């Protein structure tokens, strides 16, 4: 009966939100403090919230959902009768859970060592040297050292931790885990969407990457670049080479025409954590959104801790779904990049906050780049040279081109890593790369997108996803290539409603209500309605488009393509099997 169902999804709903708010809490321990007391309750309250899972999943498997009436509830019940993790039985949830602590903490405590006495952290340490060093073999000593001492540490946990989240995907109708992550979008046609709007990108992305190459060909010698081969993996200023932002003084295309170190202009005019994100909390408030409580400040983790404790430092916003408690878990370093992933986090807050009186179950994002989405949509406009201005951290064609160039390294360097990343989980899901090709295919991939070489040839026993947080965390992440595209079709439909008119990229949304409006509305629906609805409230049409993202650096593009034919660059790497002699 309707009745029966509607009376289940209350009843779920006040039960889930005493088990959720107690699951964050001790979850929130771990990731803030990292011993052995807490490593095992965090386990007691998992199966604590398991045990909740699977009696209310059970329960929802009982009700015929397309007979059901309400498509609310209709939508509510469905999502509950995926149990997740849950569906395992006893044994095997008790392995997941542990293989999931395992893998996270070997990535967490992982350091790489002088045999003279020094031992470096992904961060800060080893993420300053891959962006400050310009030294070939110095970049090449933290970039092998680090994939050395995670990535193949975590390759022993990997195969069964494959075999146990495509077995719980099974159990929950799903063919693997890949397939149930793609059907968070509920979109059909994902796939296909997916591989036009990376299409669109290749423009753009081949004359950044034929550029760059060409600068570093300049800097590190004819001898270590091939001009129509793939760039090294560790010249890029990123342990990952996913962003390009720290190389920007190798590659500035009007010297002549610099400006201001933020960075040094932020330390210099003592910035402090708190002070960034009080600024975010501006922005958000300009536009007539909502203010983070005064609770957030009092509880939130802004900072690495001085006390010397293991941490999660991968930035993070938390929602402890009682409506009242919102916490970021950040290792703020003081600098630009910093400032953006601030806003980043903020905007996580935002939807929590916008959200907060749905029904649990429907307490996410429209899909999950819409999550990732909105607080970079904010810091597009925080990051023109006007704003920066205005917040006393900066002071022509030239200085528009450089402008771009900063960005492009940075939004558009990452678009093939963000794609490909799970193209190789999608695959290693389904069976089609076996551990024995893990590496191998996944350095195809890093050649076939994004166009990089490795530097030293890999060797048996190498994972080098493994030395990626999102690997051995378990957290999809096809979400932030979609947000890369979307949040500049948000930029531009928010753009457009505070009445900017001129080139895209010179738009600051500052204090514009009609703005903070068109978000509010999509924010608010959750994930109540199928995320077509939520983009059609910010941009006006349905559809996902790098139109936007193309018309933002459209004067880059134009400025690329005469500098690169200028030099005769090939675009792409026709000499693909390139890999450096040393
Ligand atoms: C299908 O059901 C949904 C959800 O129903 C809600 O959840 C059920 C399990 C039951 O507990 C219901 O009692 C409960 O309403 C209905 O959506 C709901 O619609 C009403 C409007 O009729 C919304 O109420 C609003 O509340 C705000 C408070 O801030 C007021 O300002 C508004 O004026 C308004 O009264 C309610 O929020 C909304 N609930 C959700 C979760 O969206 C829906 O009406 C129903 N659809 C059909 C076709 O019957
Ligand atoms: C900090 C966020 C998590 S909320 C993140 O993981 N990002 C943000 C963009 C890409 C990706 C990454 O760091 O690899
Ligand atoms: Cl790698
Ligand atoms: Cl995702
Ligand atoms: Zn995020």
């Amino acid at each position: 009966d309707e009745a029966e169902a509607s009376k289940f999804v209350e009843e779920y709903d006040r039960t889930s939100q005493v088990v959720w708010n107690e699951y964050a809490e001790a979850n929130w321990n771990y990731n803030t403090n990292i011993t052995t007391e807490t490593s095992k309750i965090l386990l007691q309250k998992n199966m604590q919230i398991a045990n909740h899972t699977l009696k209310y999943g059970t329960q929802a498997r009982k009700f015929d959902v397309n007979q059901l009436q309400n498509t609310t509830i209709k939508r509510i019940i469905k999502k509950v009768q995926d149990l997740e993790r849950a569906a395992l039985p006893a044994q095997e949830l008790e392995e997941y859970n542990k293989i999931l602590l395992d893998m996270e903490t070997t990535y967490s405590v992982a350091t790489v060592c002088h045999p003279n006495g020094s031992c470096l952290q992904l961060e800060p340490d080893l993420t300053n040297v891959m962006a400050t060093s310009r030294k070939y073999e110095d970049l090449l000593w933290a970039w092998e050292g680090w994939r050395d001492k995670a990535g193949r540490a975590i390759l022993q946990f990997y195969p069964k931790y494959v075999e146990l989240i495509n077995q719980a995907a099974r159990l929950n109708g799903y063919v693997d885990a890949g397939d149930s992550w793609r059907s968070m979008y509920e979109t059909p046609s994902l796939e296909q969407d997916l591989e036009r709007l990376f299409q669109e990108l290749q423009p753009l992305y081949l004359n950044l990457h034929a550029y760059v190459r060409r600068a570093l060909h300049r800097h590190y010698g004819a001898q270590h670049i091939n001009l129509e081969g793939p760039i090294p993996a560790h010249l890029l200023g990123n342990m990952w080479a996913q962003t390009w932002s720290n190389i920007y003084d190798l590659v500035v295309p009007f010297p002549s025409a610099p400006s201001m170190d933020t960075t040094e202009a932020m330390l210099k005019q003592g910035w402090t954590p708190r002070r960034m994100f009080k600024e975010a909390d501006d922005f958000f408030t300009s536009l007539g959104l909502l203010p983070v409580p005064p609770e957030f400040w009092n509880k939130s983790m802004l900072e690495k801790p001085t006390d010397g404790r293991e941490v999660v430092c991968h930035a993070s916003a938390w929602d402890f779904y009682n409506g009242k408690d919102f916490r970021i878990k950040q290792c703020t370093t003081v600098n630009l990049e910093d400032l953006v992933v601030a806003h980043h986090e903020m905007g996580h807050i935002q939807y929590f906050m916008q959200y907060k009186d749905l029904p649990v179950a429907l307490r996410e994002g429209a899909n999950p780049g819409f999550h990732e989405a909105i607080g970079d949509v904010l810091a597009l406009s925080v990051s023109t040279p006007k704003h920066l201005h205005s917040l006393n951290l900066l002071s022509s064609d030239e200085h528009d081109i450089n402008f771009l160039m900063k960005m492009a390294l940075d939004k558009i360097a990452f678009i093939p890593f963000s794609y490909l990343v799970d193209q190789w989980r999608w695959r290693v899901f389904d069976g089609s790369i076996t551990k024995e090709n893990y590496n191998q295919e996944w350095w195809s991939l890093r050649l076939k997108y994004q166009g990089l070489c490795p530097p030293v040839p890999r060797t048996q026993g190498d994972f080098d996803p493994g030395a990626k947080f999102h690997i051995p965390s378990s957290v999809p992440y096809i979400k932030y290539f979609v947000s890369f595209i979307i949040q500049f079709q948000f930029h531009e439909a928010l753009c457009q409603a505070a009445g900017h008119t001129g080139p895209l990229h010179k738009c600051d949304i500052y204090q514009s209500k009609e703005a903070g409006q068109r978000l509010a509305t999509a924010m608010k629906l959750g994930f109540s309605r199928p995320w077509p609805e939520a983009m059609q409230l910010i941009t006006g049409q349905p559809n996902m488009s790098a139109s936007a993202m193309l018309s933002y650096f459209k004067p880059l593009l134009d400025w690329l393509r005469t500098e690169n034919e200028l030099h005769g660059e090939k675009l792409g790497w026709p000499q693909y099997n390139w890999t450096p002699n040393s």
